[PDB]
């Protein structure tokens, strides 16, 4: 297995000085990744961050790091649907920092339709994604944290991997983020002897990644939220920072909703 | 909009299925939960369509014997369950050949044998493209049925393994595409809610040969965890099946349902 | 040293309860879950008590229906499972009049009408004695039978209050205790693993009468939360009740049933 | 009509709870969860008011550490929290005391150490009265003041007994009472919703000293059974109450966060 924490005080326990994280699909100006990476930053990690599409938005994202924290930041370029792309990710970042201590599998696409509607390849693509992306990730980092003897998994999954949204349709999604919620917990017993694996399931959060969806839509969303609003991006870093750190050295296989308790009801 | 209640009043009314058509995929071995499943709901008067893959041979000795021990009309069919032409072709054939689909029993699989750093993409993408998008195949094939006719029944065959991780041994891929399994039939019961109803049903370890390839030691142990100390058997698993598949459900809908001997309570 | 599989094969001998003993507490109402169930074992050809606590001719009435309907031997017991003497005191008559028990539907329950600020601390007490207490005072009376006997099945029925917080109507003190219900099968699974079987069922919005005192804007707006549309009904509760209580379910314990149109989807 | 996010954006700001006060029952003992919680809270700057039940003398010394490590305010409170009137005197006495309370830590509880038909109906009453009612009765008297104040966290210490049956040993009362606990949390979550975020801890082993009356060797079986191998630590925890209680999660609400050694992924 894997020890505790040798750290008394919780700021040394939240502390990742020394440490390097990874944050996959932090290249959006508002998202879960780059709030998570500001969160590392601010606790002293040396950060890596990827994008897809968006090469300009992460590289303004690690120029903002750099500016305001004064820490080690660099942008890669990532496909997580392609294991390659993830195995060279892996293989760029220890050889560029030295090393992985915590990896935030967080790159995700959206579906637009239930099964019916949808294409084969539109259900295809969904879970290449969300479902084997996270998966490409896990492996890659995980042979590393294998010969590390220590590492920290913590992958965004959905509150749609427990229940399904209403009233748009997108099993697709759902399905892909229930699965990377049980991988959470079924590499956590793979891992037991040298790394953690923990989810995180956001609600809806105000990043952009939901702007396709009409405005009266969103609405009908806010009474269905106890809170009565979005999430906000900010609102998610310390639980990012509570798993990559050892504030959480006993946590393993654990997924906390993230959602103003819309799955209460 | 939505689905009615069941008209009938009596219990064994309800659980009739005289007049209705079931398909059972992977029901080709002469033990699983698949020929179990279309002896229940032959038993009650269905008509029977099973699948098989490789075992040609058991599908037709398992077709002759429903027919002549239950007296329905049974048809075994070739299906490749992760190819979506194949999964098509199977609902087009048997609605041809029976007149209809009522009930769909999605229950072919295949098991993983390591954890995602000793096995693999491939031995990954395998597991995943069998087990979540072969039930994804067949779920959508048969939903566009479904939503012409007005009404259905789909059981999928899940795991306790979407449940919880099995131990000592690894099989993490077979883990995350049963609880996608698991989700998607509560997604389904949503996005279907206006003409059929999806439900899962979550077996513990079932002697019925898919787990042969494990040595009998680590089965040993298997049967310490288990709080009734024994594996189950198919023959406890049909009225599950029965359950899901006729009228004595009609209000559930998007419900899994363990059958582990109670591995899962610990 | 754990528990046995069925001996039958066949699903109709499975379903079977001739020659068994089915005790259901709560099931004096004219359409509750509790004369349902009775009304589902007692076609499987089960002895049945069942039991009221204020309604001693409605249960009169239904012992009569059940006994000419079904042609079985039926009776009704006044007990309060707030009281555990009084459901140490059923146990012992129904044992005595039917010589014993082979299933026990725990069932009679109360409805809340407050969240817990505006509630009293008598209002949570009250809620929690009857709702969980008196579950557990009957699990506790008849599991010393089981142990004796070495056999038996207990179904609860909890709700999906127990796994969801009901809206707009605050009720957590009735949430809790059937959060603790459903809990109580597990554990009790795993407790009684050499000797019976323990389950729950978590019905949706079931037209029973029970919530007859809440207001009608309030029900609509639950219809639509509930994907099927529509309340259920009691009659599509019976088949979960036989299904556990009789031998169609002997590798299943420590497992809950939702049956509530697909409303915990969402 | 509902609630804000925090208005801070770097997290330190976020987990501060300077100019707080901060409740944490159960925090007597030299290495509990309590006093661990009560130590991550004061790092951060919070008021600290800390209960006992029979250990005041462990209180005092804890409070004495806490202001000499940490220079903050900190006082004891004797609180049984199986009486209501003693938890509505506890939040009465330290509103007026430190002026308010912003964060509540509903920690105290006690074990059990038999089934259900081993115990008398006594020792359950004890187990629920303690382990669910003393939770409930903190909730209601904090909630209170945080309805009135508008804002608020209470944070429930569960247990992983809440999500399973423990093994070998037979606690059924207990793990009833945690799953009502962690239920709690989502229903007052919802019930709170205007004003206050209420979300639960479930912890596995922990080397806290409550486990000292179980066997040695009984001890080392649960090891077997932890992925990690081993105990928790209660200092291994305090992140998760500084998390909860604090700004850092002002869009969390009704979660539960389970800390065990992975126990519960098998
Ligand atoms: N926003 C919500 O309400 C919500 C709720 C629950 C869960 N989530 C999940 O949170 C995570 C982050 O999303 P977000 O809301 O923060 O919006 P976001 O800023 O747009 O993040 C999406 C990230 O995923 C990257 N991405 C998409 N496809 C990729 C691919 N094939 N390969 C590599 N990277 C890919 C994107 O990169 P590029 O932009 O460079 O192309 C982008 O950086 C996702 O997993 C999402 O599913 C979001
Ligand atoms: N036995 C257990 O302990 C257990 C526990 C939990 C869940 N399950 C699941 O229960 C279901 C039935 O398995 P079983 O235990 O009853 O053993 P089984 O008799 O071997 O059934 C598996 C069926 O799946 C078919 N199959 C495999 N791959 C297929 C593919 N690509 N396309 C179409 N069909 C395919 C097989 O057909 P052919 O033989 O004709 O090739 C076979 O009939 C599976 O989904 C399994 O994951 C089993
Ligand atoms: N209807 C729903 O929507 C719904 C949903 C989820 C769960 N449930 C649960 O289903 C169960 C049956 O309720 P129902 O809907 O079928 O309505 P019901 O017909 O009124 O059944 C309630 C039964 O419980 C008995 N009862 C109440 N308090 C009792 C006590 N202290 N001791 C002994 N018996 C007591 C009642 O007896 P008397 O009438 O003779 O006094 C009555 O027969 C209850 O546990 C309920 O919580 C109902
Ligand atoms: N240790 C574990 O493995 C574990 C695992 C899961 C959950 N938990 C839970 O963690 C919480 C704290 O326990 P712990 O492990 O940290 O051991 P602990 O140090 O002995 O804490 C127990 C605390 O609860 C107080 N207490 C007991 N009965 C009380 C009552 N009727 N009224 C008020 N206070 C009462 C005790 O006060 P006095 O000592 O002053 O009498 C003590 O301070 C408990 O709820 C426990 O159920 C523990
Ligand atoms: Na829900
Ligand atoms: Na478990």
């Amino acid at each position: 297995g894997q020890q505790a924490t040798k750290h008394e005080s919780l700021l040394d326990q939240l502390s990742l000085k020394g440490k390097v994280v990874v944050v996959t699909g932090a290249s959006g100006p508002k998202g879960m990744g780059i709030e998570a990476a500001r969160g590392c930053a601010e606790m002293g990690a040396a950060v890596a961050i990827t994008y897809a599409s968006r090469a300009q938005g992460a590289e303004e994202n690690v120029k903002e790091l750099e500016k305001t924290y004064g820490i080690k930041a660099k942008a890669y370029k990532c496909q997580v649907d392609s294991y390659e792309s993830c195995e060279k990710l892996v293989k760029d970042v220890v050889a560029d920092f030295g090393q992985i201590d915590a990896f935030i599998a967080n790159a995700g696409a959206t579906a637009d339709s239930g099964i019916l509607d949808g294409s084969v390849e539109a259900w295809n693509h969904v879970v290449q994604v969300d479902l084997n992306g996270t998966f490409h990730c896990a492996k890659a980092v995980g042979h590393h944290f294998k010969e590390r003897g220590t590492g920290s998994l913590v992958i965004t999954a959905s509150m749609s991997g427990h229940i399904a949204n209403f009233p748009q349709e997108q099993t697709s999604y759902n399905v892909a983020k229930a699965g990377c919620i049980h991988m959470a917990r079924s590499l956590a017993n793979e891992w037991r002897d040298f790394a953690r694996v923990n989810s995180i399931s956001p609600g809806y959060i105000d990043t952009g990644l939901s702007d396709f969806v009409p405005k009266e839509t969103q609405q009908l969303w806010h009474s269905m939220i106890p809170m009565g609003r979005d999430g906000l991006a900010k609102e998610l870093k310390g639980a990012y920072v509570y798993f990559a750190s050892d504030a959480s050295t006993y946590t393993t296989g654990a997924d906390l909703l993230i959602d103003g308790g819309y799955t209460t009801r």
